[PDB]
């Protein structure tokens, strides 16, 4: 031990072909791994690089019948001399090797593509006539093409690795697998981006120095539509981002809000399970939410969406805490043992209970095995499953009875599981199975990394410190601090813990989105109102992930790339139209299509129309798309809209019946206005859970502090179901 602790690494000789081994008489010492596996492999072999590349190397020391694991060293691979050439490409993940060419190769009018893979042809062509404007074609394999993408034989490239070679008789992008044509893909687009016209000569060689680089939503909480999550899956690919963990249950946090204010959280916390299901509580409540679910059809074809643009999407069903859906099915199977914070009881399953594994286990199985209708299990496509397990307060041998079976049942289903570290806080003698296991490293003091690491996880720096956002709170504000991750942070710093970072449990990364101020807290914010902080996560992290362990420019030089390159090819998140134009329409009958994107903001909208009846409690539609549906009349009577992420909001103002009106309609980030006859009428302000807390006194001090109402303007028809007249419609986008 004390030997790995105060080895020396020398100097690697220049082009160098083996790493040499250091040397000590009295234990034996072998290569723990390499952060670049592709450039020095487990035996110590260094493969060529064209650029001089960092390397981080690790030991594992054996004396006598003890083991110990060196700290990183850094070594300098050298690429022989040459004449350097033009500059390497700025690219988000950096580029890692590069040797400059002479002059450029230029785009013609038209561009030609050739590709063994039909499906990855079809969508990077589709993203190249975006992107260029020009048209692109496809070309048979092995024909004269632009742009000709292979499949390379050996080499170290790896599942994700590739190598781009620009010459003035065109682009070669070669790759040991598809997974690295579309990471090639990802890097050309964003050159393209910044010179549509020709690209430089030279050659890269680029591949990740860590297999998991991801990103977690909690869905559960509040809601996403799909078009957002493919939003997500786009840009995660963008910048070269691969693991998209989507928490499918989970329930409000706070449930002593309900309880100190006279309320049973057991009835009124929200709770929500987002996939369709069969399950039914003894209530006859069904598992499945009510306000937005996704299909088994649709969870299965975003899946294999994600994949195509190589993402792997893990399904998260959270047990034996933070099982509100699953107590509210059997209140019988609630934890009935001590606990700390208890007014959370409610959502706490009974771990030891034979029956709370058989109703976890059947639950999974639903998505696990086959599926009749798809002839195949929803999961299918799903390699890793989470299982959750965080924060379970009771008792300590319950919790790790029930984390092993259902880690078991997992792993017996033929499936990897993936778990939030929580035996350092929960430890004893009940063996939690490892073997195959990864692992979440949320929290060091729920999780040590070197404890977990210890025990046989495959980890994942997670931690809530470095890495957590709680949208528009006073805590996890990892939006804040962009800059720093950017500088410092790096995979395997784990809180107050330095994993080597060639440790070979070491899977990666991934940070996360935790709606915290939900349910009776919730403020309104969107999914677009999280668009920047998210995609800005990424453009940070995704360099850190992928890249080295330096930061290849200062921040402020990052953050104007990323303007440069833009968003991800045909993703348009902030739903902006291509130019300010403005729409007129003066209807001639209701309903009236309209066919025009939805717009987001900033814009104003402006209506000269009669309501000509208001039945009671009757629904009026008066704008409607896909991303969501104005409301003329709601069911109170109010002016209002429903989004597609399911909530609702009112302006408290009613349109007047039998008389003509100016209706105006301004939309900004997180406020929605509307103005009647020039005189302001309201802000829209949230109405899913703001009756639940109505009669709560002012010792009640979580109400929303801000009331956001973004709005997406849909504009597919045009008074679906009004009831009443139109003469004037104008849409300014500003
Ligand atoms: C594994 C994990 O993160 N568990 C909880 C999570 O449910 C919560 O929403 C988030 C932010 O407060 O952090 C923890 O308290
Ligand atoms: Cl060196
Ligand atoms: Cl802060
Ligand atoms: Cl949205
Ligand atoms: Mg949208
Ligand atoms: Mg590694």
């Amino acid at each position: 031990k004390q030997i790995a602790d105060s080895l020396s690494i020398p100097p690697v000789k220049a082009g160098a072909k083996q790493l040499p081994m250091p040397s000590v008489s009295g234990a034996q010492i072998k290569l723990l791994g390499a952060d670049y596996e592709q450039l020095v492999n487990s035996k110590g072999k260094i493969a060529p690089v064209i650029s001089d590349t960092p390397v981080n190397v690790s030991f594992k020391v054996t004396k006598d019948g003890k083991e110990a694991v060196s700290k990183d060293y850094e070594i300098m691979l050298q690429a022989p001399q040459a004449a350097q050439g033009n500059p390497k490409p700025r690219i988000i993940p950096e580029i890692l090797q590069w040797k400059g060419g002479q002059g450029e190769y230029k785009l013609g009018n038209t561009v030609t593509i050739a590709c063994p893979d039909k499906e990855l042809g079809k969508l990077f062509a589709a993203d190249m006539e975006d992107v260029l404007g020009k048209k692109v074609k496809l070309v048979a394999p092995g024909a004269k093409a632009d742009i000709s993408l292979s499949l390379l034989k050996g080499g170290n490239l790896g599942r994700e690795g590739y190598r781009l070679q620009i010459a003035r008789d065109g682009v070669r992008l070669g790759a040991a697998a598809p997974t690295g044509l579309f990471w090639g893909t990802r890097t050309l687009l964003q050159m393209l981006r910044q010179t549509p016209g020709s690209v430089p000569c030279g050659t890269a060689v680029d591949f990740p120095r860590y297999q998991l680089r991801g990103f977690m939503l909690d869905v559960a909480r509040t809601p996403y539509p799909l078009s957002y999550l493919k939003d997500v899956i786009r840009t995660m690919a963008w910048y070269k981002m691969n693991d998209l963990h989507l928490v499918i249950n989970n329930n409000y946090i706070f449930h002593e809000h309900y309880v100190d204010n006279g309320h049973d959280p057991f009835k009124e916390s929200y709770a929500a399970f987002r996939l369709e299901s069969k399950m039914k509580g003894k209530d006859g409540t069904p598992l499945t939410a009510r306000d937005l679910f996704y299909t088994k059809k649709e969870f299965a074809d975003l899946v294999s969406y994600a994949r195509k643009y190589g993402v792997n999407i893990v399904p998260e069903f959270d047990t034996p805490g933070h099982a509100l859906s699953f107590t509210r099915l059997r209140p019988d199977l609630i934890y009935k043992g001590p606990m700390n914070h208890e007014k959370r009881r409610c959502e706490m399953l009974d771990a030891a209970n034979p029956e709370t594994i058989d109703l976890v286990s059947k639950v999974f199985d639903e998505y696990m095995l086959k599926d009749p209708k798809l002839g195949r299990p929803v999961f299918a496509d799903c390699g890793v499953v989470h299982v959750g397990a965080d924060e379970f307060y009771g008792d300590k041998e319950d919790y790790r009875h029930f984390a092993n079976a259902v880690l078991t049942h997992a792993l017996k289903r033929g499936y990897t599981p993936r778990i939030w570290g929580s035996l350092s806080a929960k430890p004893g003698k009940t063996p939690v199975v490892s073997k195959g296991v990864q692992m979440n490293l949320w929290s060091t003091g729920w999780m040590k990394a070197w404890e977990a690491v210890n025990q046989g996880y495959d980890v994942i720096n997670t931690n809530d410190g470095a890495l957590y956002i709680v949208p528009f709170a006073g805590y996890y504000r990892m939006d804040r601090n962009h800059k720093g991750l950017y500088n410092n942070w790096i995979p395997n710093r784990i809180g107050n813990e330095t994993l080597p970072s060639g440790h070979p449990q070491l899977l990666g990364g991934t940070f996360a989105v935790w709606n915290d101020e939900t349910d009776i807290m919730h403020t309104g914010y969107a999914p677009y109102d999280i668009w920047g902080i998210i995609s800005g996560s990424m453009d940070v992290l995704s360099q850190k992930l992928w890249g080295t362990a330096k930061a290849p420019d200062t921040f402020e030089q990052h953050r104007e790339l990323v303007s440069s390159i833009g968003n991800a090819p045909r993703t348009n998140p902030l739903h902006k139209w291509k130019d300010s134009q403005p729409l007129t329409v003066k209807p001639s009958s209701l309903p009236q299509k309209l066919d025009k994107p939805a717009l987001g903001p900033n814009y104003r909208l402006t209506m000269e129309l009669e309501l000509t009846a208001a039945p009671e409690g009757k629904e009026q539609v008066l704008l409607a798309a896909p991303e969501g549906e104005l409301l003329a009349v709601m069911k109170d009577g109010t002016v209002g809209f429903r989004r597609d992420d399911s909530l609702e909001f009112s302006f408290g103002a009613k349109l007047p019946v039998g008389k003509k009106v100016k209706v105006e309609i301004v939309g900004e980030p997180e406020k929605t206005s509307l103005l009647l006859d020039g005189e302001p009428a309201g802000t829209a302000v949230l109405k899913n859970f703001s009756d639940k807390s109505k009669d709560f006194s002012d010792k009640f001090k979580h109400r929303p502090k801000v009331h956001r109402s973004t709005f997406i303007l849909p504009l597919k028809e045009l008074g679906s179901s009004f009831q009443g007249k139109v003469f004037h419609m104008n849409v300014q986008p500003l």
